[PDB]
């Protein structure tokens, strides 16, 4: 089981930072919940998470900071509104839903930059 | 009108770039087309489009390396399938096809670096 995550993202002068999240293995049924969790120190807050049950779907509509698609392998990412208090580091995590076997995954990290705009 | 994005991209190790194109003014009824095109000595290539015509959707369907969702003022682009070569100057450009009246507007572009360790 794998998750993996850009090292780095330069956010955009509104605050717009956009990637990818990518997952071994991945079959063409895949169903998964993806989290997207800051971490400070010693702990991590809930930014915002959803479950993509088929591809070509936007997620996240319930959180108006976070948005996002999927394919099999990979979520694509997108958290808005951010500000430069909001630099730091975000993991990514995915749950496989379906099918089974079940597993449970996080990537390294993806460090967001809220670069002056 | 105008339309703005990201100076800077670094794309994933797995040739994958994301970032949004933001567009003004806007209007909750907003259907546009947008174009992604790279711009190299003089010219332009133009490396996908597609419609939106609702929000909370997934366009660019018939390109396999393009990819991207849309809702007012802001497409949300992705371009995957990149290599090193394809480092460059990438633009958007809007049409809002409604509500009238039409216009046209088009990013300075986005650079996006692209290293596929
Ligand atoms: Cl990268
Ligand atoms: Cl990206």
């Amino acid at each position: 089981i794998q998750v993996t995550q850009p090292s780095v993202v330069l956010a955009s002068s509104h605050g717009v930072a956009s990637f990818p999240c990518e997952y071994s293995p991945s079959h063409n049924t895949d169903e998964v919940r993806v989290t997207v969790l800051r971490q400070t120190n010693d702990q991590m807050t809930e930014v915002c998470a959803t479950t993509f049950t088929e591809k070509n779907t936007v997620g996240f509509l319930d959180y108006p900071f976070c948005s996002g698609t999927f394919n099999e392998s990979r979520v694509n990412l997108t958290i808005q509104g951010l500000r430069a208090v909001d630099t730091g580091l975000y993991l990514c995590k995915v749950e496989l839903m379906y099918p089974p076997p079940y597993f449970v995954g996080m990537g390294n990290g993806t460090q967001i930059y809220v670069i002056d705009p």
